[PDB]
């Protein structure tokens, strides 16, 4: 059916909360992928756990992996001087491990952030990121309490900011933005989508009520239409990276074998 080069798949570290960085990298190489994402919200609380930057670089190189992003700055949108320090720390982390991009997430507490303020934040962060030679990925969050839910509108703000940043399209967040399908096909710029985050939800609770805890991997029981969201991207010309990003606490109970199975099962579902 769909011909997606295996090379284009990326494994986000959220899938493996119980694995050290070397165990995680070794698994991804065993599965013959060459892309990962690291994160500052693992149990360790550190992008590199207790390792230094050099150790992490050597590991990535030992297992032939590109670290594609770090997740994530929050809230990029409410750029106080604490948030700037928190971002500078993450920019060092990205530069040090050899990460290409750092992910930016909008305020998500039910409070309005005006588009003028978001644009100003993108401008300031674009200048700051350039200083570390890191790419920025703006990820809209679909929650009703999110200050920035539309990928289309996010792309517009980036243009107004004159920024090289791109949008991170997350299929869960698209699914929760329930006004999303109206504009999408006509208004989205595929070339300005820098990464895609995939995960499935089988949970049949109302879409309004869905949270990250329901986000598992891709099955036939998936409620969010990932196959169709991916098929559309392919048809509209997307040649970028698909990264698997589950969040559920069910993940912690998975062995290294079970993790390998779910990544294989998810990939196979897309190529069927
Ligand atoms: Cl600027
Ligand atoms: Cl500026
Ligand atoms: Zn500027
Ligand atoms: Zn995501």
């Amino acid at each position: 059916g769909m011909n997606i080069e295996k090379t284009r798949f990326c494994i986000n570290r959220k899938i493996a909360p119980g694995l050290s960085i070397e165990a995680f990298f070794r698994l991804v190489k065993r599965l013959e992928f060459n892309k990962v994402e690291l994160r500052n919200d693992m149990p360790s609380g550190s992008v590199t756990d207790d390792l230094n930057y050099n150790q992490v670089r050597n590991l990535a190189e030992k297992y032939g992996l590109e670290i594609v992003t770090i997740n994530a700055v929050y809230p990029f949108n409410q750029l106080t001087e604490e948030v700037v320090k928190k971002t500078e720390g993450l920019l060092r982390d990205a530069q040090g491990v050899g990460a290409r991009a750092l992910v930016l997430c909008p305020l998500n507490d039910g409070t309005i952030v005006p588009p003028e303020v978001t644009v100003e934040a993108i401008k300031r962060l674009s200048d700051l990121f350039a200083r570390y030679d890191i790419q920025g990925l703006v990820e809209p969050l679909g929650f009703r309490v999110s200050s920035l839910r539309s990928a289309v509108w996010a792309q517009q703000l980036i243009r107004e900011a004159g920024s090289p940043f791109k949008v991170l399209l997350d299929t869960f967040h698209h699914h929760l933005y329930e006004e999303a399908e109206k504009e999408f096909a006509s208004r989205i710029d595929i070339s300005a989508i820098g990464l895609v985050h995939l995960s499935g939800v089988e949970d049949t609770r109302p879409t309004e009520a869905l949270a990250d805890e329901q986000r598992i991997m891709l099955s036939e029981k998936d409620v969010m239409q990932n196959y169709q969201q991916v098929q559309r991207l392919e048809n509209m010309g997307y040649r970028g990276i698909y990264a698997f990003e589950p969040f559920s606490s069910q993940l912690a109970s998975w062995s290294e074998a079970e993790i390998e199975e779910q990544i294989n099962r998810s990939v196979s579902l897309l190529l069927q």
